[PDB]
């Protein structure tokens, strides 16, 4: 079983990427089960249809020491099984931790069942604490794939994460399996990020392009596989879950300075 | 002196504003002290002319124990005391630690003089984590102030952070001071901004517009007070001083529901 988790600062699509990845391998024959853990993004809703299904420390909270797993994990498009973490008590609590309830109350539950291709979890990346690391440090997370746009505070982010990746990528095997493109314009700063990526050693594994299509199929709470599988954007998405079916480069990524940054952006951006 | 804290989520010129606030009070003949406490921007680098002042926390790392005061705090504009507490060592660090640390060595080195009249503490707002509540936990700021514009995400972490205010304000002293909005042109942006901070028994205390003002200072790296004087965006400001200066509204905040605010984005566009 593949344990991918998806990284990314928020406010460029990074959920959306991650969705819509799911029924691009749901589209190749894939027994796929997705973990929502950041508490920014409707991680499911795209996979179930508007429905914000109601998370796991939701679930403990009423159906307390009784949890059934069918309650915090429900079906959606094509059979991807959604569960969603939670976030933690405002302003008191950690993020982190109840991402560790969560994926150990799906493990207890029996949730990991020998038919899944892959399971991912998607994660927040605006802040790179000890916290949002917790399915990389656990074990839970080996494979990691983080989303970028070709800004500097996605940039920024990107590389921060892969600081994080590379502290773990020695004690547990947590690799980086590639960084992918959501891009936020009509400049394609594919040579961005593709110089962005092997300078820490990676790829650039899939450009998403923008399209007015994401942004329909979001309003009507699908993805653009189960909206509208005939069009460009679709196979774009079936395009970046062979890729990451397919992919062999796996590394301990190689962190940038700030100014090794600044340069990459002149040169490249 | 007042303590106070400004949270928002970033991507919105939360710390540009937070700067240009502090430079209004300044004007005031006000004697103020700045404390960064946010991974996402250089929450000084405006008030020390586009200087990137090393970190507490880098501080620390470098001139170990014996940690002098002026390494750490800067004097900026106008006399404006600036220090950055640093971030988390990325994958592992907690943010709220580092802040504890900083604001710690602070005292010690007794930078809480009887001249001051205000400290400020620029927060992240993405996380309503207990790690990003230490400035309020630890009871060093009472008074918060929310950054947010138009848009939906910002709205929901303003919400999202009042609900982290009131879960001490009911114990400890904390109240809110009002939503400050940066707009990020929205239509009815102001409307709805009034009625956001109204139906969490607040108030709108200062709509700070767009202009070209503020990315040309912050292209040379300066606060627009700063810049020029006689200008309308440095006497927004001026007036955003005098408007929190002069404040007595400071309420324990009525977090809604995400039905409350959904309606509200649909009734204000
Ligand atoms: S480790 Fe991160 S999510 Fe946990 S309390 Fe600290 S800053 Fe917040």
């Amino acid at each position: 079983m593949r344990q991918v988790a998806i990284y990314g600062k928020g406010g460029i699509g990074k959920s959306t990427t991650t969705q819509n990845l799911t029924s691009g391998l749901h589209a190749m024959g894939k027994t796929i089960m997705v973990v929502g853990c950041d508490p920014k993004a409707d991680s499911t809703r795209l996979l179930l249809g508007g429905l914000a299904q109601k998370s796991v420390l939701d679930t403990l909270r009423e159906e307390g020491e009784d949890v059934e797993l069918d309650s915090i994990l429900k079906e959606g498009y094509g059979g991807i099984r959604c569960v969603e973490s939670g976030g933690p008590e405002p302003g008191v609590g950690c993020a982190g931790r109840g991402i560790i309830t969560s994926i150990n109350m799906l493990e207890q539950l029996g949730a990991y069942t020998d038919d899944l291709d892959y399971v991912f979890y998607d994660v927040l990346g605006d802040v790179v604490c000890g916290g949002f690391a917790m399915p990389i440090r656990e074990g839970k997370a080996q494979e990691i794939y983080i989303v970028a746009s070709g800004e500097m505070m996605a940039l920024y982010a990107a590389n921060n994460i892969s600081k994080g990746i590379q502290k773990y990528a020695k004690s547990g095997g947590v690799r980086l399996g590639g960084i992918i493109c959501n891009s936020r314009k009509v400049a394609n700063e594919y040579e961005l990020l593709d110089a962005f990526a092997k300078e820490l050693g990676s790829q650039l594994i899939h450009f998403v392009p923008r399209s007015p299509m994401v942004t329909k199929a979001e309003i009507n709470k699908q993805t653009v596989i189960e909206y509208d599988p005939t069009c460009e954007q679709a196979e774009e998405y079936r395009e970046l879950a062979r890729k990451v079916d397919a992919n062999e480069l796996f590394v301990i990524p190689k962190p940038m300075t700030q100014e090794r940054l600044e340069e990459i952006l002149m040169q490249y951006g």
